DNA sequence: AACACTCGTCGCCCAGAGTTCACCTTGGAGCCAGGGACGGTTCATTTGGGGTGCCGGAAACGGACGCGTACAGGCCGTATAATGGGAGCTGTCACGGATGCA
């Protein structure tokens, strides 16, 4: 039941993340928007997907904030040598 | 084939099984009288405790905001000479009528 994708390691009940054995504390934003993300690894989620899911529906903001906590994500957790959360331009995001 | 003995069966006669019929007692079953203490109730405390609204403020956090970078798509130009397509395969018939020629 635990959330894996090679390096990183998220479990649901604890709420923490781990890089191999390296936890680190995450916004309750950025939380949710890593757990929908992993369990959709390979997978390319839109950005309506995103917004809807990770979001309420009613956001009625513009869209920048998503690029922002995948900027905090990347810095955060994709500050490996490799890139894993990649981008799709015009079409979303993918953790591979 | 001739001859002289011992055993059920019944009645009868006297004593009690045990049953009825029929006499005295005495532990009552309950009925009431009297006296708690008692547990249910109620009401005085009693301050031990729940409680809280707001903030100085500390720190997360959500996002705006400005400014860099990134391929996607578009425009543009290449100076020896290079000057009129391959290919299509066509076994129908009926037949009304226009139709280009009669």
């Amino acid at each position: 039941v635990r959330l894996t994708f090679a390096d990183i390691e998220l479990d649901e009940e604890t709420h923490e993340v781990w890089k191999a054995g390296q936890p680190v504390s995450l916004s309750p934003t950025e939380f949710t928007l890593l757990r929908y993300f992993v369990i959709n690894a390979g997978t390319v989620l839109s950005k309506p997907k995103i917004l809807d899911h990770v979001w309420r529906y009613d956001f009625g903001g513009d869209v920048n904030v998503v690029e922002s906590y995948v900027s905090y994500l990347r810095r955060k957790i994709d500050t490996g040598e490799k890139r894993l959360l990649h981008t799709l331009r015009g079409v979303g995001y993918v953790l591979r």
